[PDB]
DNA sequence: GGACTGCTTACCC
DNA sequence: ACGGGTAAGCAGTCC
């Protein structure tokens, strides 16, 4: 299996390493045969020669075109001829691009923007983590000294836990009486230990969570002020710390630098992602969190560090599970996209979607179009008209049915062909024009994109196939990962259309499958309503909420599955309408707002307080008390109860602090806010004390007790104490829990006051 | 001083 | 990172 390609600079020239692991053996094999690429459309070929001649110095080095070639391939399918022109070092592609572009004679270039090693597993047609070879994984952990907003890396590492398949250890400068822990004599020797422990155990993949943006980034600054030589790579190197974007991430050239953080972060919602919280949900088993003043008190004091070990210790081997969990899925990642786990754990779906299709489109002989320049960011800067979103018929309905499309968006761009190469073309014999945004679509050729999400799908229940098939229940997991993989690349390819920053962009196409989704829906609403004798209680872009008012369970089953019979031979192409859902009963609030509770009885929930990150858990609590009260049991008297109890708790302050928090996420840089909401006013206030208050960091915040704007009592849970602060009862009864409740008891006529205190 | 209006977050699909 | 459509609440800005 590949892990991943890297280029060096041996002699002069580029040698391409593409670290593998065959017959259970590490190898880097090295290639100096691949050289750099770019194209360019020149309007006379005679100008080739004179542009050949373009110049431009790299450092102290003059670079110039190493060579050139007219070559054919395609573009939105189209023939277009080109010249490819080559250089000697791929680092000189990216000095030579503004000059050559600028150029007189030329009308643009293409493909300047992809990174060689990368460019060389596309090209090459490799695949990265293909074959089943067992990889040697090792979780590590930091414990920091941090002090109050002081400089990052300005206190000392205290331990350095790490976990594999065979154990846990500490290894820590303070002595600790247990059998996980290597007492070293001092920082140095712990971090001189643990580099060695590293080289010894030889591990591919390192696991972190949030290494890209602490643990390693510390670790740094630490053997920067010790001048301890940070070397952890195969090939004896220290660790890059590459920027992407907003954060940066670190590169362990030889090992798979797998930080969970960003995929936990994709994968499971929470209102936090305490190392200590995603094992309680992963795991359902908990974790206690040792605090920083918890830690230094320990270190300040020698009493009761072993906590802090135990810590440590946790840390690293829940750190280590979690990646044994989540690195496969990671890895069925690597290879459907055809990049290294490491770009594709740290990627948008908006990047792994354009890695996926450069793949495709150099196999396809296809000239990738450019990313949009900051001028060409502006015009994109339009939008279009999104899904049908039906005014819910409000209130308690029975026998509801939950009808909806299979892959809707996909089946669209499969089934009329909707892609940026068969947009608008000449001469096309059949055609096929969206209903509303009019757009006509080739109907002679499969489109490059449709071609592709054909194939995806084509494949996925092949996956499906080889599933039920499968006896070895690894390969049954892993086999499921690949499928549920491509089911989201799949869903992902319309919103790419409709992406602005999207390569292959085309809001001619996005605005079309949107619009196509509409007439459908629409369509099947209006068939449902009058044809069969339905009431839609509600719908949002591809689904439908649906009872016989008056029938019992029996009928409205019967007749739901007698209308897909109906309706699904009168639905074009792959368009699909499916039954998914039965419910006793269901309780439409709002758009994007309801509950329901199937016959075995789970409520399932959609967009009300109860599952919001930005609500206190005692709203929520609250609103789901009084839900399962008029949903589950029929006691609105019950509700009202639940209610009435839970406010003259908040009232006679008898309400746990932890349930008084307000967790809301930080999206810009402080500064750039038109609005001071209380979390801005909170984080505002945190970065005077120096804190690191960055795009991403979730506030959590407690409103403390007075009057005026609610931002100006606002004041962190951590730092939140009972003892000479009390919460804002009024706020939290009057502001949060009787809303979200009121929301719900809103449709059994019951005024705010009447729920009182 | 009550109602409009914009800002911001997170959800649904 | 990121598709549009939507419910909300906080905190100004009218008139
Ligand atoms: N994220 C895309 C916006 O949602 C549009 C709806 O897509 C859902 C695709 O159906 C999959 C479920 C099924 O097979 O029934
Ligand atoms: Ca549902
Ligand atoms: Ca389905
Ligand atoms: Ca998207
Ligand atoms: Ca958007």
């Amino acid at each position: 299996m590949i892990l991943d390609t890297d280029y060096i600079t041996e002699n002069g020239k580029p040698v391409i390493r593409v670290f593998k692991k065959e017959n259970g053996e590490f190898k880097i094999e090295y290639d100096r045969t691949f050289e750099p690429y770019f194209y360019a459309l020149l309007k006379d070929d005679s100008a080739i020669e004179d542009v050949k001649k373009v110049t431009a110095k790299r450092h102290g080095t003059v670079v110039k075109v190493k060579r050139a070639e007219k070559v054919q391939k395609k573009f939105l399918g189209r023939p277009i001829e080109v010249w490819k022109l080559y250089f000697n070092h791929p680092q000189d592609v990216p000095a030579i691009r503004d000059r050559i572009r600028a150029h007189p004679a030329v009308v643009d270039i293409y493909e300047y923007d992809i990174p060689f090693a990368k460019r060389y597993l596309i090209d090459k047609g490799l695949i990265p983590m293909e074959g089943d070879e067992e990889l040697t994984m090792l979780a590590f952990a930091i414990a920091t000294l941090y002090h109050e907003g002081e400089e990052f890396g300005t206190g000392p590492i205290l331990m350095i836990s790490y976990a594999d398949g065979s154990e846990a250890r500490v290894i820590t400068w303070k002595k600790i009486d247990l059998p996980y822990v290597d007492v070293v004599s001092t920082e140095k020797e712990m971090i001189k230990r643990f580099l060695r422990v590293v080289r010894e155990k030889d591990p591919d993949v390192l696991i972190t969570y949030n290494g890209d943006n602490f643990d390693f980034a510390y670790l740094k600054k630490r053997c920067e002020e010790l001048g301890i030589k940070f070397t952890l790579g195969r090939d004896g190197s220290e660790p890059k710390i590459q920027r992407m974007g907003d954060r940066f991430a670190v590169e362990v050239k030889g090992r798979i630098h797998f930080d969970l953080y960003p995929v936990i972060r994709r994968t499971i919602n929470l209102p936090t992602y305490t190392l200590e919280a995603v094992y309680e949900a992963v795991f359902g088993k908990p974790k206690e969190k040792v605090y920083a003043e918890e830690i230094a008190q320990a270190w300040e004091s020698g009493e009761g560090l072993e906590r802090v070990a135990r810590y440590s210790m946790e840390d690293a081997k829940v750190t280590y599970e979690l990646g044994r969990e989540f690195f496969p899925m990671e890895a069925q990642l690597s290879r459907l996209i055809g990049q290294s786990l490491w770009d594709v754990s740290r990627s948008s779906t908006g990047n792994l979607v354009e890695w996926f299709l450069l793949r495709k489109a150099y196999k396809r002989n296809e000239l990738a179009p450019n990313k949009p320049d900051e001028r060409e960011l502006a015009r994109r800067r339009g939008g279009y008209a999104g899904g049908y979103v039906k005014e819910p018929e409000r209130g308690l309905w029975d026998n509801i049915v939950y009808l909806d499309f299979r892959s809707l968006y996909p089946s669209i761009i499969i089934t009329h062909n909707v892609s940026p190469d068969t947009l608008n073309r000449e001469g096309c014999k059949e055609y096929d024009v969206a209903p509303e945004v009019g757009h006509k679509f080739c109907k002679d050729f499969p489109g490059f994109i449709p071609s592709l999400l054909g194939d995806l799908l084509e494949e996925r229940q092949k996956i499906k196939r080889k599933m039920k098939a499968t006896v070895d229940p690894l390969e049954k997991k892993l086999l499921d990962y690949r499928q549920r993989l491509i089911k989201i690349l799949a869903n992902s390819f319309y919103g790419y259309y409709g992406y602005a920053k999207a390569r292959w962009y085309c809001k001619e196409c996005a605005e079309s499958v949107t619009a196509w989704g509409r007439e459908y829906i629409e369509m099947v609403i209006r068939e449902l309503e009058e044809k069969f004798g339905f009431k839609v209680l509600y719908a949002d872009t591809d689904g439908l909420h649906a009872t016989i008012p008056g029938a019992d369970a029996e009928t409205v089953k019967k007749k739901a599955k007698e209308f897909l019979k109906y309706i699904n031979p009168k639905l074009p192409g792959l368009l699909e309408l499916e039954y998914e859902g039965f419910y006793v009963r269901g309780f439409f609030v709002t758009k994007k707002k309801y509950a329901v509770i199937d016959e075995e009885g789970k409520i399932t929930t959609r967009g009300l307080e109860i599952v919001r990150r930005d609500w206190s858990e005692i709203a929520k609590e609250t609103q789901a008390r009084v839900l399962e009260a008029i949903l589950k049991h029929g006691d609105v008297e019950e509700a009202v109860r639940i209610v009435k109890e839970v406010t003259e708790k908040l009232s006679k302050y008898e309400v746990p602090p932890e349930k008084l928090v307000i967790h809301e996420q930080i999206t810009r840089d402080l500064r750039d806010y038109k609005a001071t909401g209380p979390h801005v006013a909170v984080a505002k206030r945190l970065a005077a004390r120096g804190v690191k208050i960055r795009p991403g960091t979730v506030i959590s915040y407690i409103v403390l007790k007075g009057s005026g704007r609610i931002g100006d009592r606002a004041i962190p849970a951590d730092e939140f104490d009972p003892t000479k602060h009390r919460y804002d009862a009024e706020y939290y009864i009057e502001n949060q829990v009787l809303p979200a409740v009121e929301r719900i008891l809103k449709a059994f006529g019951y005024r705010k006051e009447d729920l009182r205190y």
